[PDB]
DNA sequence: GTGCTTCCTGCCAATAACG
DNA sequence: CGTTATTGGCAGGAAGCAC
Protein backbone atom coordinates (compact mmCIF):
# COMPACT_ATOMS: atom_id res chain seq x y z
CA UNK A 1 0.00 0.00 0.00
CA UNK A 2 0.64 3.82 -1.03
CA UNK A 3 0.03 7.12 1.03
CA UNK A 4 -2.21 8.43 -1.50
CA UNK A 5 -1.81 12.47 -2.17
CA UNK A 6 -3.97 15.17 -3.84
CA UNK A 7 -1.70 17.41 -5.00
CA UNK A 8 -0.09 19.81 -7.92
CA UNK A 9 3.40 19.44 -9.36
CA UNK A 10 5.70 22.07 -11.03
CA UNK A 11 5.42 19.81 -14.51
CA UNK A 12 4.10 22.94 -16.42
CA UNK A 13 2.86 26.73 -16.54
CA UNK A 14 -0.29 28.31 -17.55
CA UNK A 15 0.06 30.68 -20.38
CA UNK A 16 -3.20 33.27 -20.89
CA UNK A 17 -4.08 33.63 -24.60
CA UNK A 18 -7.05 35.54 -25.45
CA UNK A 19 -8.62 35.63 -22.23
CA UNK A 20 -8.37 31.42 -22.58
CA UNK A 21 -5.80 29.57 -19.98
CA UNK A 22 -3.48 26.93 -21.68
CA UNK A 23 -1.09 24.63 -20.00
CA UNK A 24 2.38 24.20 -21.07
CA UNK A 25 4.87 21.16 -20.58
CA UNK A 26 8.29 22.71 -19.44
CA UNK A 27 10.16 19.90 -21.55
CA UNK A 28 9.48 20.96 -24.66
CA UNK A 29 6.77 24.07 -24.12
CA UNK A 30 4.02 22.37 -26.42
CA UNK A 31 1.07 24.22 -25.44
CA UNK A 32 -2.33 22.30 -24.20
CA UNK A 33 -6.00 23.63 -24.08
CA UNK A 34 -6.60 21.04 -21.62
CA UNK A 35 -5.07 19.68 -18.27
CA UNK A 36 -5.85 16.13 -18.96
CA UNK A 37 -4.47 16.18 -22.53
CA UNK A 38 -1.47 17.70 -21.39
CA UNK A 39 -1.00 14.89 -18.33
CA UNK A 40 -1.67 12.25 -21.32
CA UNK A 41 1.33 13.83 -23.12
CA UNK A 42 3.97 14.27 -20.54
CA UNK A 43 4.26 10.45 -20.03
CA UNK A 44 5.66 10.56 -23.53
CA UNK A 45 9.08 12.57 -21.64
CA UNK A 46 8.75 10.64 -17.87
CA UNK A 47 8.73 7.20 -19.33
CA UNK A 48 6.99 6.56 -16.03
CA UNK A 49 4.12 3.99 -17.18
CA UNK A 50 5.04 1.75 -20.43
CA UNK A 51 2.50 0.36 -22.77
CA UNK A 52 3.93 -2.91 -24.50
CA UNK A 53 2.30 -4.92 -27.19
CA UNK A 54 1.31 -8.18 -26.99
CA UNK A 55 1.71 -9.37 -30.46
CA UNK A 56 5.51 -7.60 -30.47
CA UNK A 57 7.85 -6.33 -28.28
CA UNK A 58 7.39 -2.31 -28.83
CA UNK A 59 6.89 -0.49 -26.69
CA UNK A 60 4.16 2.97 -26.59
CA UNK A 61 3.81 5.91 -24.82
CA UNK A 62 0.77 6.39 -24.31
CA UNK A 63 -2.00 3.21 -23.94
CA UNK A 64 -4.78 4.21 -26.84
CA UNK A 65 -1.60 4.40 -29.04
CA UNK A 66 -1.08 0.54 -27.91
CA UNK A 67 -4.56 -0.28 -28.42
CA UNK A 68 -4.65 1.27 -31.98
CA UNK A 69 -1.59 -0.43 -32.93
CA UNK A 70 -3.01 -3.82 -31.46
CA UNK A 71 -6.23 -2.99 -33.13
CA UNK A 72 -4.00 -2.90 -36.31
CA UNK A 73 -2.34 -6.37 -35.21
CA UNK A 74 -6.02 -8.28 -34.74
CA UNK A 75 -7.88 -6.59 -37.80
CA UNK A 76 -10.99 -5.33 -35.94
CA UNK A 77 -13.27 -3.62 -38.14
CA UNK A 78 -14.93 -0.69 -36.51
CA UNK A 79 -16.47 1.53 -38.38
CA UNK A 80 -18.98 0.10 -40.81
CA UNK A 81 -20.58 2.13 -43.91
CA UNK A 82 -24.10 2.58 -43.78
CA UNK A 83 -24.28 3.41 -47.59
CA UNK A 84 -22.91 -0.22 -49.02
CA UNK A 85 -22.29 -2.12 -45.77
CA UNK A 86 -18.12 -2.30 -46.17
CA UNK A 87 -16.38 -2.96 -43.01
CA UNK A 88 -12.93 -0.74 -42.10
CA UNK A 89 -10.29 -1.10 -39.65
CA UNK A 90 -10.04 2.58 -38.83
CA UNK A 91 -11.46 6.24 -39.66
CA UNK A 92 -8.59 6.99 -42.07
CA UNK A 93 -9.20 4.17 -44.95
CA UNK A 94 -13.44 4.76 -43.87
CA UNK A 95 -12.99 8.32 -45.13
CA UNK A 96 -11.02 7.61 -48.00
CA UNK A 97 -14.12 5.08 -48.99
CA UNK A 98 -16.61 7.00 -48.62
CA UNK A 99 -15.28 9.87 -49.78
CA UNK A 100 -13.67 8.11 -53.39
CA UNK A 101 -16.72 5.53 -54.29
CA UNK A 102 -19.91 7.67 -52.08
CA UNK A 103 -18.33 11.27 -52.95
CA UNK A 104 -19.84 12.17 -49.24
CA UNK A 105 -18.48 13.59 -46.56
CA UNK A 106 -18.37 11.81 -43.44
CA UNK A 107 -17.75 14.74 -41.03
CA UNK A 108 -20.90 16.11 -42.86
CA UNK A 109 -24.60 15.60 -41.48
CA UNK A 110 -25.46 12.75 -43.43
CA UNK A 111 -23.52 10.31 -40.70
CA UNK A 112 -23.04 7.12 -43.45
CA UNK A 113 -21.21 5.10 -40.87
CA UNK A 114 -21.73 3.40 -37.65
CA UNK A 115 -18.84 2.45 -34.97
CA UNK A 116 -18.94 -1.14 -33.58
CA UNK A 117 -17.02 -2.15 -29.91
CA UNK A 118 -13.88 -4.17 -30.36
CA UNK A 119 -14.02 -7.21 -28.95
CA UNK A 120 -10.40 -8.65 -30.47
CA UNK A 121 -8.91 -7.69 -27.54
CA UNK A 122 -9.87 -5.77 -23.70
CA UNK A 123 -10.65 -2.09 -23.50
CA UNK A 124 -13.40 -0.18 -21.56
CA UNK A 125 -16.83 -0.19 -23.61
CA UNK A 126 -18.72 3.25 -23.35
CA UNK A 127 -22.01 2.90 -23.46
CA UNK A 128 -22.54 4.36 -26.87
CA UNK A 129 -20.95 1.22 -28.47
CA UNK A 130 -23.18 -1.31 -26.53
CA UNK A 131 -26.39 0.26 -27.88
CA UNK A 132 -27.77 3.50 -29.66
CA UNK A 133 -30.47 4.54 -31.80
C1' DG B 1 1.33 11.82 -56.63
C1' DT B 2 -0.81 7.38 -54.69
C1' DG B 3 -1.15 4.34 -50.80
C1' DC B 4 -0.18 2.53 -45.76
C1' DT B 5 0.47 3.64 -40.91
C1' DT B 6 1.29 6.36 -36.82
C1' DC B 7 1.04 11.04 -34.35
C1' DC B 8 -1.37 15.13 -32.73
C1' DT B 9 -4.82 16.98 -29.52
C1' DG B 10 -9.75 19.07 -27.79
C1' DC B 11 -13.39 16.59 -26.43
C1' DC B 12 -15.80 13.23 -23.62
C1' DA B 13 -16.55 9.28 -20.45
C1' DA B 14 -14.39 6.11 -17.13
C1' DT B 15 -11.41 5.09 -12.93
C1' DA B 16 -9.59 6.19 -8.31
C1' DA B 17 -9.44 8.87 -3.90
C1' DC B 18 -12.30 11.23 -0.19
C1' DG B 19 -16.81 12.30 1.85
C1' DC C 1 -23.80 11.37 -6.09
C1' DG C 2 -20.36 15.67 -5.45
C1' DT C 3 -15.14 17.51 -6.07
C1' DT C 4 -10.34 16.72 -7.25
C1' DA C 5 -6.67 14.43 -10.36
C1' DT C 6 -5.40 11.32 -14.20
C1' DT C 7 -6.34 7.75 -17.71
C1' DG C 8 -7.34 6.92 -22.14
C1' DG C 9 -10.98 6.12 -26.23
C1' DC C 10 -12.86 9.34 -30.20
C1' DA C 11 -12.75 12.44 -34.62
C1' DG C 12 -10.08 13.80 -38.72
C1' DG C 13 -6.36 15.18 -40.91
C1' DA C 14 -0.91 15.96 -41.10
C1' DA C 15 3.21 13.89 -41.18
C1' DG C 16 6.34 10.15 -42.09
C1' DC C 17 7.60 6.01 -44.84
C1' DA C 18 7.30 3.03 -49.13
C1' DC C 19 6.90 3.06 -53.98
ZN1 LIG D 1 6.41 18.06 -23.52
ZN1 LIG E 1 2.57 -4.87 -31.82
ZN1 LIG F 1 -19.61 2.67 -48.45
Amino acid sequence: ANKRMKVKHDDHYELIVDGRVYYICIVCKRSYVCLTSLRRHFNIHSWEKKYPCRYCEKVFPLAEYRTKHEIHHTGERRYQCLACGKSFINYQFMSSHIKSVHSQDPSGDSKLYRLHPCRSLQIRQYAYLSDRS
